């Protein structure tokens, strides 16, 4: 019996949680019947959806027997809009702890991209006994780069996109965002544009929160030694939103870290080399 | 009496050089009559002229008594336009050899910028007898950076400006060019744009030369150990046109090097901190 | 129904080559009857037979069905002793071309470590047709390091060992190689010691070749872009013999390279991590 | 008249401090009578003293006319011995604050070396109003180096020297310090040897402090943005005790920071290039 493809509408559920004395409804997607579960977090992209980001990766995890949970972070997608001057990673970790408490599983595996990856690290710090295995891509710590000047051009273009939504500006930020532009298709363009224009509240909330607090990802350097679980970091050399050197710092921090670099890969690696990344992550998960 | 600021009109001089069996006219300026002599090169910018680049540096060098020669390479300023299919740096070196032979000066100090710095290094490789000192600002080696993606954004903006020169792309390039825009004034803009609109043959020649061969600057790494003269490097950290790592490479090669870096700096370093740069260079030159 | 591992005595083979009007006897090992042929190059450690370095990795490859040719370059083991004024790279490349020509195999996949890796690159340069896939382990490019002083202490202790051959020097050498010295056993110490004691002539030839040329491994920087085959690079972070940053430089040159770095690994990567390295190499080879 | 070179005996002073409910006696040297004050802090070498490290630099500073004070940290020189399981940097900050409060000078400029440099950073955080100008040499921040394995060569030999005292290891240490040992003279050898043999208590206290607490110096990364005064960092390229990259990290921390690197210079930088370092420091201090 060959595994049938999944659809975002089919797997959609919602849960309301009480945090900081306020209610918040979070959308999430659960698939698979396997005992072992894997958590996925989306990036910080405009109108980015958890199902949208991981369109290629959802399958090999489900044929391998892993039950997969995709978490739509608050302030993105179908989750309720929120304004926060505080750290995004801390809030994301709190929300994830709440949702896993409702789901009632103790040990989980984390795979987070960009902002979520940041939050992922945060989680492992302040409830370490929960996480089993850790994978990062294009993030893990927000700090000044050593050689490549900050702010990078990708961040400036993304802020330009938030301040004024425009399809041509979206085309620009996609083109800089991904190294190999040939694979880009108009279907993704229109879907992303529709999603981002539909939710104006998230965009204005992000702008206001950025104005409120200049920094959203604090430095986590001195505490990196605290992590004990095995970790793997994947990165792209031609990534322009965040420089390579940041990943190297993480390679120093964690005792068992192993880094994997592609020669010509953009920020959004899982799309560039889906097969290699999927096989590597599956082998890492199967590694005893 | 204080040394009067120099005027290009009074100090203008022209010379004839036979390169590749072709007659060419070269423009330059000479100031001072002291025994010690120095040559000043110019950058690779649109319509860049040595006088515009070195307005602040030109006075103290004359004040110290050094004879100064500001040299304009072909393809810029009043020199004859030319289309290149090989290595630009060697061609500049040959022209500089011809002009110094006509001046018949034995000992000479070289201070090159960006592509001009390239030329200087190439020159020093062939004729170590003639060169006494080297001061390199923002260039001197052609190679792929360790941690910064290529092609970098700055050269991309420069190329698109050459593709069609206009006021708004000039504003954008100037904004990215220098770290601070407060002290910037419109007089520099008007002078640069009038020098641009004066000649279009230079711009079209540059474009056809670039499209003829993708690389016009060779890699001098393996032989860079041949230089015996003491040298100094000044570099900019936040510079986006050429990454800092490449500069570090130069440091490793030469026996007597000294690297100097400013944090709040761009490509065009000498203008941003004129006092510190002049003090450092004069101290290095007077050093026995 | 796995076949028991083969012995050196059964797999020993001898070929004769002529170079520069001299007769050289080359001793190597050949195993497996598969169509695909993989050449294994020995390390630069004193008294290091090719079989010693790759004892663990032979079995999985031959079990997968790959034909393996483990080569001993001149100057080690049972091969004839030589003194070379030129580089080791081109010399080993020529010898390997000669031996494969006697073996008349159309295509090979190269696995190189330390010295061999260097030569491996040289091979791919000047006979591109024979090589299709390239794997490097902690070496393969000459040239001095940007961030690490030279001579690095590993090379210093290696030369000291060549000058004073003794057991305690071998102990210290093993101390710097492997991150954790616990895994080593006395059997390896005695085997390496008696092996290196058997052939002093190799020692005198190597040392007087060292006085022949201070630098024996040329840098391939400018030519690095000429390689067209896909490549995998494995490296160690705690490596002291060859600095980590050099590996990054290789990533720049190759068209589609992949860099893999382990957190706690020395010069001798294959021995320390067995399952992960074997699986990675097998997947990379099988992957088109 | 020529200003007389200073003598240790005439300028020696002893003052008292309270720390952790204990009375400590500290030895320092005072020179000059200028209103402006500069404080010099010594290194971490065994038996090293404030006067020894700055012997070549002390004279030009008083020649300019600035008042200068050489400080001996607890556990070094004639100061009372102490054991610290906690951080050293804060302890030196407290001692310097107390001594300057007794000497009651409002504005002070700091020059630090190795461990002292680290302490200097701490001071600028605690009492930013007092520090006017800041210069560092080879240190200032803890944490794992990105490109170099730890513990490195020099720190390991240093631990060896503290564990067991002798003269041959003293030659080895001087060999690791200096680029060229020909300049150094055995008079310094015997001075250092008698100094370190005279006081076994300091050696024992250092050993116990290291064995009690692994990390002596913390990382000050996240708060580096708090410093506002101008800084000058001087470093040596072949440094073996602490790699180059750390300096670059400080180059990111301070907004107005300035970096200077010598191509061929050991850890004990100021002795190796007396004239250049003195001239640079006088230029930096005189600059308004």
């Amino acid at each position: 019996m060959s595994y049938q493809p999944q659809t975002e509408a089919a797997t959609s559920r919602f849960l309301n949680v009480e945090e900081a004395g306020k209610t918040l409804r979070i959308h999430f997607n659960d698939c698979g019947q396997g005992d072992e579960t894997v958590v996925l977090l989306h990036g910080s992209g405009p109108g980015a959806t958890g199902w949208a980001n991981f369109s290629r990766n959802i399958d090999p995890l489900v044929e391998a027997g892993y039950r997969v949970i995709l978490l739509d972070c608050p302030g993105w997608g179908k989750s309720d809009s929120v304004v926060n001057s505080g750290s995004r990673s801390d809030l994301n970790a709190r929300i994830l702890k709440s949702v896993v408490d409702q789901l009632d599983i103790a040990k989980i595996h984390l795979l987070g991209n960009s902002m979520g990856g940041h939050s992922s690290v945060a989680f492992t710090l302040k409830w370490p006994e929960r996480v089993g295995k850790l994978v990062l891509m294009g993030g893990g710590t927000g700090g000044m780069s050593l050689f490549t000047p900050m702010p990078t051009e990708g961040i400036k273009r993304l802020n330009q996109l938030y301040r004024q939504p425009t399809i041509e500006n979206l085309k620009l930020m996609m083109d800089i965002f991904v190294f190999d532009t040939s694979d880009l298709t108009d279907a993704l363009f229109e879907a992303r544009l529709n999603n981002m224009l539909s939710r104006r509240d998230h965009l204005e909330n992000f702008v206001k929160s950025l104005e409120a607090n200049p920094k959203q990802f604090p430095d986590f350097g001195p505490r990196l030694a605290e992590i004990k679980a095995q970790t793997l970091i994947v990165w792209g050399r031609n990534d322009r939103f965040v420089p390579m050197d940041a990943g190297l710092r993480l390679l120093s921090g964690i005792a068992g870290s192993e880094l994997h670099i592609f020669r010509d890969c953009g920020h959004w690696a899982q799309w560039e080399h889906a097969d290699a990344f999927n096989q590597l992550v599956l082998n890492f998960l199967a590694r005893p």
